């Protein structure tokens, strides 16, 4: 029901993947470096009474009455959910309290890339805090907290809510399927694969940025699906397109889902062919995103699509090949992407004297 | 997990245990031949079988003939039922339709404005609506989503509102859920099992004057901001004030447990729960069924957080127009502004496999 906060890197990783997402972007609007690691360290007091099921300070209620509640409330008789709590500093951090040479070279801009429609104020952001726990309303009430904890010294730039599978009704055994109807996070890399994390995803001392060791980055899309224009595809363009059957989700001439895929028998520009990793010089990702639906937009299309989180050692030679290889995937007749942010994610809370962002400042 | 049962004299999804999550739809008839939108209600329906039971739609969502695309999107291959029900209304500029102007209910009434109102007309209003409540949120919009997609042409979506958690209860025997106020939300509602209070309260009866409403209801839903930031430098007192209930317990001011009767003498003369109480409106009860929701940021550095209020009454007229006026002084109007309205008539329930929605007014 809970999951460890300390740990030589932050969980929400490499652990369990939860049922819902609630990922927020901040502002920065403090230059007093004291004031910052002040609110870094009630932050981190705050994301251990979270993550273990209790409310933030002393309590949502019983307290002084003309006082406010330090908790919100409204996690109150919830169980901790698995809730996990990641955050991240974007480049923009790296600008204020003198820490310009303190930026790792692993945390590179984004180039543009074909087809990218980015919105502004859904973008970037100084940092980020990535919520996930198997009930939407933990998470909700996490995010809620922290930035009220922070009002004055930070704001909330965007907000996103995903969701994926429902663990109650859906074995864990089961790929889930991402809304377009295809078994999504087959060939990923596992929480389990320490050496593959190791070598993909956890930056290593030897990298040039002795401070995040043990950290990781982050990069987040947000990418709407046409889902109307997707749906009047033929089953045969739909599978077309990614290079695996839909129902079983086997690749092209295989049998089971599992099935190690042939990229020969795969079109040139399937989207499965493209982004393997032996077409990427072994450049490989752990992918973590989410599902969303927010509503529908001014014509009454969906407003669908997949809020796509990779983690990786560096984004050089991460993301950045790999949706490099992108360029040409049929897959972009259905999809844009509208929102992008990059963040480095440090090492984890050793104990409980430790706090976010410790080894940095 | 299970399935509940599709089939019955009421529509499911209203005396139902209120499931987790929420996707509704509003639509607009964009067809004037009758004839299609019968057959539009049939087809629906069919839909509506299989995926309350968790099947695919149509001929499935693979295996059919590669150069046509599948019948259902796919997203909901291999999930469970999640307690999906499917609840259809008819909003009332629908009635200037296909001739069934002297067919609307007396009690499907448009609501007055009422101060405060800030609503918003792309969202509101609609011909009708469909109401999917899941407590797995794919499941809920690959409902919504194949249910537009079998109506197009005919249908188009005006506006929609998913809910990320409920804020409401129809069984007093399980705990009571939090608004994001913090306070639960659903004490003193209506319990699926109180026929008695149903039949009175709930269900439109043969008598009432629209004889294809019978075992019907009316539906009302207001969208509901909440000024989160404003609220959450109030004190603890200042909270447990306006609604007349304590913080933690949920007890009424003066009590020990959340279900004890509340003493309405004992609140503020404007606290919430004194003001919408049946007794203080002359009996008037409403069940209560709404979810929250967060649909971003406001654009200026905070979360945007509200509540989908939705209730369900035999009459418009006795259930949520009296208790919305004799809320005009709330206390709890510094906090909130409603943003959305819409209202709806719910046919009665799809009998068996050979009926269909809207049978009764078709
Ligand atoms: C709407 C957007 C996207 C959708 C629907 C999508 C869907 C899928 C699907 C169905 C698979 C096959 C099953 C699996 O192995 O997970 C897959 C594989 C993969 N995708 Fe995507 N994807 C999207 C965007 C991206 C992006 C932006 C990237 C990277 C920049 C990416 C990288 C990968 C990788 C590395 C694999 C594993 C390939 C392999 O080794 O077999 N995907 N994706
Ligand atoms: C954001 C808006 C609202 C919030 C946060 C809210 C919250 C609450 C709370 C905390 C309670 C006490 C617990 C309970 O018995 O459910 C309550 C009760 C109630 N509310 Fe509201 N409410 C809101 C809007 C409305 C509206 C618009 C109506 C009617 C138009 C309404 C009608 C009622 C009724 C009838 C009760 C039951 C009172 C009783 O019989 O004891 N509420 N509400």
């Amino acid at each position: 029901s809970a999951v460890p906060f300390h740990g030589a890197h932050q969980a929400g990783i490499a652990t369990p993947v939860q049922d819902r997402l609630h990922f927020a972007a901040f502002d920065v609007t403090t230059e007093d470096r004291a004031a910052f690691v002040a609110l870094l360290k009630e932050w981190t007091a705050a994301a251990r009474r979270l993550t273990a099921g209790h409310a933030v300070g002393e309590g949502a209620y019983g307290g002084l009455p003309e006082a406010p509640p330090d908790d919100t409330g409204e996690a109150l008789g919830l169980k901790p959910s698995r809730l996990t709590l990641t955050i991240g500093f974007g480049p923009s951090l790296f600008t204020r309290f003198g820490l310009a040479d303190l930026r790792p070279e692993a945390l590179a801009d984004l180039p543009k890339f074909p087809g990218d429609n980015l919105d502004r104020a859904r973008s970037g952001g100084d940092l980020c805090v990535q919520a996930c726990a198997d009930d939407p309303q933990v998470a909700v009430h996490a995010i809620r907290n922290l930035a009220r904890i922070g009002f004055g010294k930070v704001v909330v730039r965007w907000s996103q809510l995903g969701f994926g599978k429902t663990s109650s009704t859906t074995p864990d055994k089961q790929t889930p399927r991402n809304l377009l109807g295809f078994k999504d996070g087959t060939r990923n890399i596992a929480g389990t694969e320490k050496d593959r994390l190791d070598r993909f995803v956890w930056a290593a001392e030897k990298d040039g940025t002795p401070w995040m060791t043990g950290g990781s980055y982050l990069v987040a899309r947000r990418i709407r699906m046409h889902i109307e224009t997707w749906d009047r595809a033929s089953l045969q363009e739909q599978e077309d397109v990614f290079g695996r059957d839909k129902g079983e989700g086997a690749p092209v001439g295989k049998a089971k889902e599992r099935d190690e895929p042939f990229l020969k028998a795969m079109k040139p520009d399937a989207h499965v062919r493209l982004a393997h990793p032996d077409s990427n010089g072994g450049a490989t990702l752990l992918r973590r995103g989410y599902s969303f639906t927010d509503g529908t937009d001014g014509l009454g299309r969906l407003d669908a699509g997949l809020f796509f989180l990779a983690y990786q050692r560096d984004i050089r030679t991460g993301f950045v090949p790999v949706q490099r290889n992108l360029a040409t995937d049929a897959l972009n007749e259905y999809i844009q992407h509208v929102g992008s942010a990059v963040f480095a994610v440090p090492p984890g809370v050793r104990d409980a004297d430790d706090w976010w962002g410790s080894t940095l400042f």
